[PDB]
């Protein structure tokens, strides 16, 4: 027999993601690089591996949408809500949605896609919000010109372990 896990997390270390569609604001390459770097934040400190799929069903489906876009969390136009992601699980579990009424960038302007994605992927992997104002998982956007803060390291490692501690 098996009882359910005590904590919510992926039961496998190999995860896939798919960029379903793209924001007008950035090139396809810029978007891909931002998401690749955001996953690397987490894989660098765990045994997790992330592989991109171009099509089909991935664990973490990524999309840009506005207003009502297929879930119970409609976006709200410019400002306010920026993005959200679902905790590990089937279907919408793990998926990350970005409000395409925001301006997404690879700079300090607008909202930096890499930084927001790194936060959202923390949710995709099983972290909720942190009370440390300096944590990536703190629930308000700040721009930083990357080192994953220790609170986030401790949180993600509590779920998945550290992987190789010196890679
Ligand atoms: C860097 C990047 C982002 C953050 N923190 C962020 N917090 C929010 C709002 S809280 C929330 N989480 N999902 C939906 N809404 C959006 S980006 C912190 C540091
Ligand atoms: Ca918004
Ligand atoms: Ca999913
Ligand atoms: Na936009
Ligand atoms: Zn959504
Ligand atoms: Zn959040």
């Amino acid at each position: 027999y098996n009882v359910f896990p005590r904590t919510l997390k992926w039961s496998k270390m190999n995860l896939t993601y798919r960029i379903v569609n793209y924001t007008p604001d950035m090139t396809h390459s810029e978007v891909e690089k931002a998401f690749k770097k955001a996953f690397k934040v987490w894989s660098d400190v765990t045994p997790l591996n992330f592989t991109r799929l171009h099509d089909g069903i991935a664990d973490i489906m990524i999309s840009f949408g506005i207003k009502e876009h297929g879930d119970f969390y409609p976006f709200d136009g410019p400002s306010g809500l920026l993005a959200h992601a679902f905790p590990p699980g089937p279907n919408y579990g793990g998926d990350a949605h970005f409000d395409d009424d925001e301006t997404w960038t690879s700079s300090s302007k607008g909202y930096n896609l890499f930084l927001v994605a790194a936060h959202e992927f923390g949710h995709s992997l099983g972290l909720d919000h942190s009370k440390d104002p300096g944590a990536l998982m703190f629930p308000i956007y700040t721009y930083t010109g990357f080192m994953l803060p220790d609170d986030d390291v401790q949180g993600i490692q509590s779920l998945y372990g550290p992987g190789d501690e010196d890679p």
